[PDB]
């Protein structure tokens, strides 16, 4: 093929811009085949592995950094052309505000399960009591916003209980068939094995696969190839009649919130760091002294402790006896500009972080008078939108889950075989951002009523409202 | 694995940006085992204790001096590249404003206890009531805030009280299984013997280590590589059947509330101290003489205490016998620039400061007119969200809290043995911030109704209100 | 362990901000052990008071001085590079302020008493009127404001009273058991001896050393390394139970509510010092006369009373006859610079002490308009947070007081052995920054009634009201 709007940088200078864009960061695995033929021929595993362990990993890792606040400006090693002038460095916390507001838009009122036989209704509401589902699923779109993805699993704990967890995305993978329904054939979970010793042993991996009848436990390392020799407890079962890891997606690119924004952070770093160089290294300004001049370091050390400087030329002498002086200047060399002029365009900068996506931007000032907020109108329309098509997904995710669940009561005699789980309606409620003087106004203003004791559990004045009530009969 | 988006400085160039963000400072600790394997084991914990010494503490340490005002900018050796010149230092006390609004948005009103059976609900008070456990978990809160994490230690004191402290995070971390659930194997404090002796004997540590059925008690120093050697009082049961150390968590990540934004607070202290470096050293400009010239610097001192400068050049005489004189100048050297154009730049990392953390922004200014207030109703949702998660990862701590409460009891027969307490629920009530005059007016505008009794008791100018009612039907 | 942002300055070279903000300033003491071994071996005690003395008592002593307006800005030798110049100094009376406003909020109204036995309730209330219990808890106030911590002793007086004192923080601390309840083990009070007498004999110290049951009396002195000596009243007893000095505390860390912004108060003071600088060495601008000139200091000075400067060239004579004269010339030279553009700086510096105070900032200057006052209500919020956690700390202390008070009544037998005071509660009423007009406005609004004997009381101009109730029936 043509290389079409690509990379052709050197391999040992490529920066986080060549992990996040280039074209394998992202990539679905497929295998042509089934799980019976993959599960023997366990060297496409360490191939699959490999190839998360140096392109999507290292993707993850990036935007990882952005969300705790280490970005690219922190952690370069130089980024000025002066070696001994100030190198002030700042991380702006764009990525963690941007997810945050849009997650809590999303996650920040229950999802309600709906069925219309309570005996599934009651075990899913029991399923969901014991794991604090509200929590995971929070976790869960938290998880999405970050990085484009998710993974849940599902087990059956030494107690017996049937138990879900979310699973970190850097670390896992699930591999797909080729075909166009794109069914998934294995799961990858695989986790560095001695993490905290000191020297330098070479990095040891334990690996779990995870197959529609069991999960298949693994030791290997970078310096033999990944190649996968088994631990002791090798096999396990499961109930579960399908691989017990599913993965829920953003949207269809699996494209976090912020990473599109990136680069502009990066330059709102740059921005920052520039000014605050520019006010340091103008108190330093450098000395420059010129002239033919007898002057060791240590004398004008010296002389600049006295806060005078003497700057005596050298006198030369002609065969004719002539004597004339050398001559000699001195001062401050420095860049100035107009630094103020720069402001608009930090704020422009700000402006678009907020624009694209879709997170309110106005300065928290004094300011006077109504505001229609029309800009916001638009910014939660266009926020709606993003929401609606990660619920699609979403739901998606919820069903896959819903069928495990399901098969792993049958199979141990906690359901009848009769109850099918494929009809549950799941609810969704927006929560949108509200001032409640703003809509209690709207509301009477409609022709709204409220009672007294709900009225006066908006209003925390009310010590014990209870009471209050009585009192006021007790005035009248 | 590639090394990407990492720090590559020398290690003795390190600084509080490598302490705070480098890959180890801040990993949860596993062990591939059992209790019964590691407490065998013991050279095991050692490596624990040796890899939190070297990376962990080093971070809660900087943010902890944060929170107490103690910034890069103070205790930096030189921040100039002048010797003579000022060398001005400042810190801002962001952290502490930050981290007080946020824990008094969340724990300002208590947590409200509940449950269907009233046995469970008034031993439930009752240890409340002993502990004062209202301010027990408003420190858990703030040292969510600062640390991003929180640990207690329940215990039986000589008194034969059930007693609950809140344990140091700096000295105190908790040893994992490698399960996906992650239960906590073992509980360890360390702290520092001899805090106040002279003359720098070998540091010395007494060590705790908390397991499921007691606490075993060491010695041990840094010179001998962390060895533990048993105290005298070597063991001690408890009645718990768990590790009764619970670790509470601000957010999955374990992140403080401001660690995000420290880089901002440095670049705010430089900015104010490059100022003030600026005013004083046009004071103090450094004087420039130019020209051959015999003046002592004690001569120079005495012209300049009489407020006049002579400046008498040499003169040079040739063979022919002509003479003349060299040449001489005198002046200030000194850097000048608009000051008052950086004040902007100012303005922008104050108020990026404020909008990453949702913490109110506005001048405290004269300012005349109403204001609607639109940025800070998106803060408080902002706010809202981070403040919901933490509360679902607190009632987890709160649950196990509950069920060390019960077994305790149980193994003391203070209460039945069929009392579960995994039925009480947590009723969270949100401290908005709020003016009375405000609340009181949206509440009648809207219809409600209050008794003269408790409109007298919002307004304090009624020094007795309860004979305030008999007077006014006295006037009526 | 690692040095992680710290001082590293030569010792001989420390200022206030090492004695703030070093780490050993400001550490809780503990000793392993009990008092029956620390009673016996006295040595210890020599230690806790040569750390005292070294390290915790200059902090206490900078805060001390900020309280009363000695800055750093006052007490330097020299803040300038130029001798002879001019050297105003000046202090910002912000810490007072401060404080003086917090320590109103919190204490502006007297706590209230209550218990459902009044046996208990009148001997507390006799207890308080007996000591004029409201001004010491104000004055308590004040202290936690300025240090961060606070010290009552009880004692039996000769008057057979009940009478309890505040301590002097900067001569108190107490020494606690090394467990996680932290014990108070003794007190130490030291106190100079010969405090007035001249001609510089060796510093000596009263100290008295408080146990649970008694108190023991010392004298020591520097130049012996603190060793303790018994004085003649070597021992008393007391009749109270435990060790009689209670500790309360401004909050967890005990950090005073302005020792943070120290900092911020140096930098206002340097900048307005420089601008007065600035303006006085303009007057006297240094006049440089350069050329060769035949000019005495004494004839200068009477040229310079005629007001006419005569600068007379010498000539050069060469060989061949010719006469030259030399070059002269006469000026000021100073700097001058924008110190208008400074201003705004100074405005933030201010701004920035108050915002972190949460003490009010606007200008006392004429404004027209009403005015929502948005950002007071977010002061007002952010200090409640701030007080809210000092009543927690505040109670505990007076439940201990209250102990020590109920076991002298018993062991005294002034009240029945069944008595337990722990039932007792202490509610609080904060007082708020209110305006009188405002308020009844509000009040009226809101459909408020008010007798007119006390709305008459509201206003001074009624002389006698009594009276105008009568003379307004006589109109009627």
């Amino acid at each position: 093929m043509l290389k079409v709007n690509e990379f052709e940088t050197d391999t040992d200078l490529r920066g986080n811009i060549n992990y996040l864009f280039n074209d394998e960061a992202n990539v679905v695995y497929t295998y042509d085949g089934t799980e019976s033929d993959l599960l023997q021929n366990v060297n496409e595993v360490s191939k699959y592995i490999e190839h998360h362990m140096d392109y999507q990993r290292p993707r993850l890792k990036v935007l990882s950094d952005y969300y705790e606040g280490k970005t690219k400006n922190l952690v370069e090693l130089t980024r000025r052309k002066e070696e001994y002038m100030a190198d002030n460095r700042v991380a702006h916390d764009y990525a963690s505000y941007i997810s945050d507001f849009i997650n809590g838009y999303f996650l920040g009122n229950p999802i309600q399960y709906q069925d219309d036989d309570k005996d599934v209704l009651e075990a899913i509401e029991a399923f969901n009591d014991l794991n604090d589902v509200e929590s995971h699923n929070r976790s869960l779109g938290l998880d999405l916003s970050i990085y484009g993805k998710a993974y849940e699993l599902m087990i059956r704990n030494q107690d017996d209980e049937t138990r879900l967890y979310k699973s970190d995305a850097m670390s896992t993978f699930i591999i797909y068939d080729n075909t166009v329904e794109r069914n998934s054939i294995a799961g990858v979970r695989y986790l560095r094995t001695k993490p905290i010793d000191k020297t330098d042993e070479d990095e040891v991996f334990t690996v779990d696969l995870f197959t529609s009848h069991g999960v298949y436990r693994y030791l290997t390392n970078r310096t033999n190839g990944l190649k996968l020799t088994p631990r002791e407890n090798s096999f396990e079962s499961h109930s579960f009649e399908r691989m017990p890891i599913t993965e829920f997606s953003n949207n269809e690119r699996r494209k976090g919130d912020y990473e599109k924004v990136i680069t502009l952070i990066d330059l709102y770093d740059n921005a920052e760091s520039d000014t605050a160089n520019y006010m340091s290294d103008l108190n330093d300004a450098m000395l420059l002294i010129k002239g033919n001049l007898n002057l060791d370091p240590v004398e004008v050390r010296k002389q600049k402790e006295a806060n005078v400087l003497f700057l005596e030329p050298t006198v030369y002498v002609d065969a004719e006896g002539r004597e004339t002086e050398g001559s000699v200047d001195g001062g401050y060399i420095y860049k100035q500009y107009d630094v103020q002029g720069t402001e608009a365009y930090k704020d422009r900068l700000n402006s678009d972080i907020h624009m694209f996506t879709n997170t309110p931007n106005m300065k928290d000032d004094n300011f006077s008078g109504t505001q229609s907020g029309e800009a916001m109108k638009y910014k939660l329309f266009g926020l709606e939108q993003r929401t609606k098509t990660k619920e699609g997904l979403f739901t998606k995710g919820l069903r896959r889950r819903a069928k495990l669940l399901e098969t792993i009561l049958k199979n141990t005699r906690s359901i009848d075989a009769n109850k099918d789980f494929n009809t549950v309606r799941y609810v969704y409620n927006r929560n949108l951002p509200k001032s409640l003087i703003e809509e209690l106004k709207a509301y009477i203003d409609s022709g709204g009523k409220i009672s007294q004791t709900t009225l006066m559990s908006l209003f925390s004045f009310f010590q014990d409202p209870e009471l209050e009530v009585k009192k006021i009969e007790e005035d009248e």
